[PDB]
C-alpha cells in the first residue's frame, strides 16, 4: 500500500481505484486577442470530450508516476565509478517492477539513454562497454514508460560538478518554456522561436571559457501516438516551423537541447538504438535468423524502440548480421548516438504533456522537475 524504500510496489498496486495521480494542470496560453482559454476549464462539450477519453489519460498517468518514483530512485544513486551497464540495467530494473512489465500491454518505451558530454541522445551501452561515469561527466538520463502504448518520454540531465549548472538551467528554463508556450492551435515555429529566445539569453562559464547556450538546432520534440515514439509532428527549437498547429487531444514530448559546442549533432559511436518503421507493412522472410529476429522484435517490441542489451537478455546471441539485413530491408531503423563537436557539453530536459479539451497537462511532471 505504500512505496518501499527501493522502489519494488508497482504503481499499480498503489493506485487500487485504478484511477491514477494526475500530472500539473495548465490553462491554455491565450491567443492574439488576448484570447483567454478559461472557458474550455469547465465548457460543457469539453468537459464530455475530456471525461471521454479518461481511460487513456489515466494510462498516461500511470506511466508517468512510474516515471517520476524511477527517476527519483536514480538521482539517490547515479554515481561517478558506476559503469553505463551498471546504471542502465538498475534503473531498468526498477522500471520494470513499477510499470509491471506486461509484454506489450506494460513496460518500458524505449531504452534508457545516459548519452554522455557532447553526445546529446540515443546512447545506451551495448554488451561490453566499460565507460565509467565520471565527476565531469554530464549525462541525460532519458527513459521512458508505456501502458497499452500510452508513452511516457521524459528526461533530466545529471552532473557532479557545479560548473554546469547555469547550463542544466539554461536548458531546463528553456523546456519549461516551450511547455508553458505549448497549447491548442498555437503553432510549432512559434513554440521554436520562445524556446530559443530563453535558451540563448544564458550564457555558462565552464573551464575559463564563456559561451552563449545553444539549442542544438536539429533536435527537437514531437508529437505522440500510441506505440509511436514520433507521431508525426515535430517541435522546432529554433526559428522554422514546418508548417503546423498543436491540435486538441494530441500529445507532446516538449524536450530541448542546450549545447556549447556548434549545437549541430551527428551520427557518432556505434549503434545500439533500433526501432521498427512504423508503416512498413509484413514482410515475409525465409531467411531463418533474419525471420526468427523480426519475430522476436515484433513479440517483444512491435513498434517501440529496443537495444541490442535487450536482445542480449532474452537469450538472442549472433543476431547482428540479421538485424543488419532488417535494416538494410528498411524493415528496422537504426538510431544511432547524435553528438555535437568533440569537447563540447550538451544539456537537455523533457516532458510529456496532454493537450487535453479543457486543460494542457505536464503528465511526466514531478517535484524534481
Ligand atoms: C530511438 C527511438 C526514437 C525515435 C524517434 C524519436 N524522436 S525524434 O526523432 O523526434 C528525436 C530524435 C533525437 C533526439 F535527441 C530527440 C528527438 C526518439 C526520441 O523521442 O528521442 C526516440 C527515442
Ligand atoms: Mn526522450
Ligand atoms: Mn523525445
Amino acid at each position: 500500500k505504500v512505496q518501499t524504500d527501493p522502489p519494488s510496489v508497482p504503481i499499480c498496486d498503489l493506485y487500487p481505484n485504478g484511477v491514477f495521480p494526475k500530472g500539473q494542470e495548465c490553462e491554455y496560453p491565450p491567443t492574439q486577442d488576448g484570447r483567454t482559454a478559461a472557458w474550455r476549464t469547465t465548457s460543457e462539450e469539453k468537459k464530455a470530450l475530456d471525461q471521454a477519453s479518461e481511460e487513456i489519460w489515466n494510462d498516461f498517468r500511470e506511466a508517468a508516476e512510474a516515471h517520476r518514483q524511477v527517476r527519483k530512485y536514480v538521482m539517490s544513486w547515479i554515481k561517478p565509478g558506476m559503469t553505463m551497464i551498471e546504471i542502465c540495467e538498475k534503473l531498468e530494473d526498477c522500471s520494470r517492477k513499477l510499470i509491471k512489465e506486461n509484454g506489450l500491454n506494460a513496460g518500458l518505451a524505449f531504452p534508457t539513454g545516459c548519452s554522455l558530454n557532447n553526445c546529446a541522445a540515443h546512447y545506451t551501452p551495448n554488451a561490453g562497454d566499460t565507460t565509467v561515469l565520471q565527476y565531469d561527466d554530464i549525462c541525460k538520463i532519458d527513459f521512458g514508460t508505456h501502458i497499452s502504448g500510452r508513452i511516457i518520454d521524459c528526461a533530466f540531465t545529471v552532473t557532479f560538478n557545479p560548473k554546469y549548472d547555469t547550463l542544466l538551467k539554461a536548458v531546463k528554463d528553456a523546456t519549461n518554456t516551450g511547455i508553458k508556450c505549448a497549447g491548442i492551435d498555437v503553432r510549432l515555429c512559434d513554440v521554436g522561436e520562445a524556446i530559443q529566445e530563453v535558451m540563448e539569453s544564458y550564457e555558462v562559464e565552464i573551464d575559463g571559457k564563456t559561451y552563449q547556450v545553444k539549442p542544438i538546432r536539429n533536435l527537437n520534440g514531437h508529437s505522440i501516438g500510441q506505440y509511436r515514439i514520433h507521431a508525426g509532428k515535430t517541435v522546432p527549437i529554433i526559428k522554422g516551423g514546418e508548417a503546423t498547429r498543436m491540435e486538441e487531444g494530441e500529445v507532446y514530448a516538449i524536450e530541448t537541447f542546450g549545447s556549447t559546442g556548434k549545437g549541430v549533432v551527428h551520427d557518432d559511436m556505434e549503434c545500439s538504438h533500433y526501432m521498427k518503421n512504423f508503416d512498413v507493412g509484413h514482410v515475409p522472410i525465409r531467411l531463418p535468423r533474419t525471420k526468427h529476429l523480426l519475430n522476436v522484435i515484433n513479440e517483444n517490441f512491435g513498434t517501440l524502440a529496443f537495444c541490442r542489451r535487450w536482445l542480449d537478455r532474452l537469450g538472442e546471441s549472433k543476431y547482428l548480421m540479421a538485424l543488419k539485413n532488417l535494416c538494410d530491408l528498411g524493415i528496422v531503423d537504426p538510431y544511432p548516438p547524435l553528438c555535437d563537436i568533440k569537447g563540447s557539453y550538451t544539456a537537455q530536459f523533457e516532458h510529456t504533456i496532454l493537450l487535453r479539451p479543457t486543460c494542457k497537462e505536464v503528465v511526466s511532471r514531478g517535484d524534481d522537475y
